[PDB]
């Protein structure tokens, strides 16, 4: 007895059915089932949700009710006893650049987003939750441990609000609570253009027929464009330095300004759209604005898909790549392209790949300025360092020259994120991303670690000795058992990230399975997949294969020296070469004659 009635809270509209361009909402990708993969709908469930009361309450909500007979440990204790570490030396990935971490975040924001719940416009819940830590409704505070240093200095808890769900959003009940995915599931560059008709429009430059995206008018970066500033005050980007008063950037995705390197990436993409746009006009002068926008937009969509599947996943999945994502075989209308709820947690392996600092390099790739190496935490929502401290070129050079942080069982998430994370809504640099993650697993009703091992057809340890063998680490297996009392209770996020990495990969067996299935699906169930005959012509595909992130760089910055394989670790100057030597995207294949 199914129930696929519920739904209304979703911007719907008619379909075109022979239109060459994706919709902004993702609707109409699948002809037989039009809303599949669309934005503002529930994340798919690969396994039933698991809640304390079976419907909506998270485990750890009612301190008396246990999970399989035990209390589930506070997310912060787990963070404190397993995730943290003090010594940053020797933690860098010797063969993965900072861009490896950054691209990952870009693909993830393109694929999923479960925003937190409102009712908080002119609200005291917004305060009944941070001031008094009173658990209730959408307020599910992260309590502090005994002997936590934040006690003495911050309070009794860390505010936290539950994720939005479907049908309603206020006081609801009836079916199992399913979270929302506010963005399109397809890998379509929805982070550049937006996932709603409203925002998509406001991002475009409609005062002219060039099909360009709107750009900043207050500042330019050596003639090159900037994303436009965001309208909305109070702005968090101006709170971190009230004297600079530089607001956050307005982009296709709302998280664009979490960190300076994510804003740099967004800007690089924006710039490529315009470039691509003024170039296409030049070859097809008659084309109107719409045509220029959609056509460029589609090129860029094909760009992200290529870099992701050709250069990124192969070094995440490693030797497991082929076991999950076989050679492409054409569009399969039976494949469900929805992002699963658990994927949004599996893709968080990236948080353990973020180093403690971000550097800026001058033209010889040497420290730019005296205070060239900044601590990550000073850059959450920091837009002023771009506008008033050198533009994006210095940051992009750091992306190519510095390394990512290597995931390590005894050194998982840097303190820059574990103790000094900054939230919009709040006023301090004192949050814990690791604790938030674990708290979010419960909020989302995730099955335990062993449910997912079974799902992926992997052994399921029940004993300490069993876990030691799987983690291949006596001590970690030990800390994990003392806190969870059973491997069945280990949250998927930490459980999955504690496994050793597969050959040539950066994730373990469980994650490779979870990541692998998701990408196989978004590819096979995407009617607009770039390799799908009819989407692009044979001659356009031969052109799209030469796309390189190195090139993207060359055409949108004043960097003339770039690595050929920007994801592996490269040393300047030996592994860098003049832009004049890098393949360029040939657009002549897009020229459409007449008569
Ligand atoms: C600061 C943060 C980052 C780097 C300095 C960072 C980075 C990543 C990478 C590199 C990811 C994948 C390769 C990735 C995935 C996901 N993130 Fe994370 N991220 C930073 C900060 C945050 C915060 C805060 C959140 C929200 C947590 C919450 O539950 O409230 C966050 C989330 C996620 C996320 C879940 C997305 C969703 O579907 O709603 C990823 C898949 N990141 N990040
Ligand atoms: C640092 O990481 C690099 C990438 O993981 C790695 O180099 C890669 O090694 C693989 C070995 O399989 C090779 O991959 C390509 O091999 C041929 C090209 O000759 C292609 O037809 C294949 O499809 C495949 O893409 C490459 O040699 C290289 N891959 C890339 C994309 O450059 C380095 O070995 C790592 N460094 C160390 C010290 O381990
Ligand atoms: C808030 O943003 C301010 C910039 O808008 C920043 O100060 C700026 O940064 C330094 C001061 O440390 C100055 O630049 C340096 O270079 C000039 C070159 O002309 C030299 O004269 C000095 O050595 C100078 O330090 C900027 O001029 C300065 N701008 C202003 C208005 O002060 C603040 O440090 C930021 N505050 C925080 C807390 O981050
Ligand atoms: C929309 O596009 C127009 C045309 O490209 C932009 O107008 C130009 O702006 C730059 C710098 O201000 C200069 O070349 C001229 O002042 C304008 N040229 C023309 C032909 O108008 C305009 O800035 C864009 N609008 C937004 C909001 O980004
Ligand atoms: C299209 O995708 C479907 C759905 O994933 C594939 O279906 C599987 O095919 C086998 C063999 O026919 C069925 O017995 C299974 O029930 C399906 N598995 C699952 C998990 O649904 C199908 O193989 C794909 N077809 C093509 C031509 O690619
Ligand atoms: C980065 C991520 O996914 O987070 C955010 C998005 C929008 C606004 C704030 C944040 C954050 O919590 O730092
Ligand atoms: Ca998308």
């Amino acid at each position: 007895s199914w129930e696929v009635g519920c739904g209304a809270p979703v911007p719907l509209v008619k379909c075109d059915e022979n239109s060459p361009y994706r919709t902004i909402t993702g609707d109409c990708n699948n002809r037989r089932s039009p809303a599949l993969g669309a934005a503002n709908r529930a994340l798919a469930r690969w396994l039933p949700a698991e809640y304390e009361d079976g419907l909506a309450l998270p485990f750890g909500w009612t301190q008396r009710k246990t999970r399989n007979g035990f209390r589930v440990p506070l997310a912060r204790e787990v963070s404190n006893k397993i995730v943290g570490y003090l010594d940053e030396e020797g933690v860098l990935d010797q063969n993965r650049s900072l861009l490896f971490m950054q691209w990952g975040q870009i693909v993830d924001h393109d694929l999923d987003f479960a925003p937190e719940t409102e009712l908080g416009s002119n609200e005291h819940s917004k305060t009944q939750c941070e001031e008094y830590c009173i658990q209730g409704d959408n307020c599910f505070p992260i309590m502090f441990p005994k002997n936590d240093p934040k006690l003495k200095t911050q309070g009794k808890c860390m505010p936290f609000f539950r994720a939005g769900f479907v049908c309603p959003t206020p006081p609801y009940q009836s079916l199992a609570r399913e979270q929302i995915n506010a963005v399109t599931s397809f890998l379509d560059a929805s982070l550049v253009y937006g996932s709603e008709p409203s925002l998509a429009s406001r991002l475009r430059n409609l005062s002219s027929p060039l099909g360009l995206m709107a750009v900043n008018q207050e500042a330019w970066d050596h003639g090159l464009a900037y994303l436009p500033f965001n309208n909305k005050k109070p702005s968090p980007c101006e709170f971190i330095n009230t004297t600079a008063r530089v607001p956050c950037f307005l982009a296709g995705d709302f998280r664009a300004s979490e960190q300076i390197l994510l804003a740099t990436a967004h800007t690089l993409l924006l710039r490529e759209h315009n470039r691509l746009a003024r170039e296409l006009k030049k070859l097809n002068p008659h084309w109107n604005g719409e045509k220029l926008y959609q056509e460029a937009r589609k090129i860029l969509g094909a760009f992200i898909q290529i870099i992701t599947f050709r250069d990124y996943l192969p070094i995440v999945l490693g030797s497991e790549m082929q076991k999950w994502i076989p050679p492409y075989q054409g569009y399969n209308n039976s494949v469900d392209p929805r992002i699963s709820n658990v994927f949004t947690f599996a893709f968080r392996f990236g948080h353990m790949e973020v180093p403690s600092t971000v550097s800026r390099l001058d033209e010889n790739y040497q420290p730019w300025g005296p205070e060239a190496e900044l601590p990550l935490h000073t850059l959450f929502f920091n837009t002023w360092r771009i506008i008033k401290d050198g533009g994006i070129d210095p940051l992009v050079r750091g992306l190519l020259a510095k390394k990512s942080k290597l995931m390590n069982q005894d050194k998982m998430v840097t303190s820059e994120l574990r103790n000094k994370l900054f939230q919009p809504t709040h006023k301090i640099h004192g949050f814990d991303l690791a604790a938030i993650n674990l708290q979010r697993c419960r909020d989302h009703g995730m099955p335990g670690y062993n449910s997912w091992r079974g799902f992926c057809g992997l052994s399921q340890p029940k004993t300490l000795k069993g876990l030691q063998t799987v983690l291949k680490n006596k001590i970690l297996a030990k800390k994990l058992m003392d806190l969870y009392k059973t491997p069945d209770n280990i949250d998927i996020w930490i459980g999955g990230n504690a496994e050793p990495m597969v050959e040539r990969g950066r994730v373990g067996p469980l994650l490779a399975c979870l990541l692998g299935r998701q990408f196989q699906q978004i590819r096979d169930g995407d009617r607009f997949w770039w390799e799908n005959p009819g989407v692009f012509t044979e001659k356009q595909r031969d052109s799209l294969q030469k796309v390189s992130f190195s090139r993207l760089i060359c055409d949108n910055t004043h960097i003339t020296k770039v690595p050929l394989h920007a994801f592996q670790a490269n040393n300047y100057p030996h592994d860098f070469v003049d832009c004049s030597t890098v393949d360029k995207l040939d657009l002549s294949p897009w020229a459409s004659r007449e008569n």
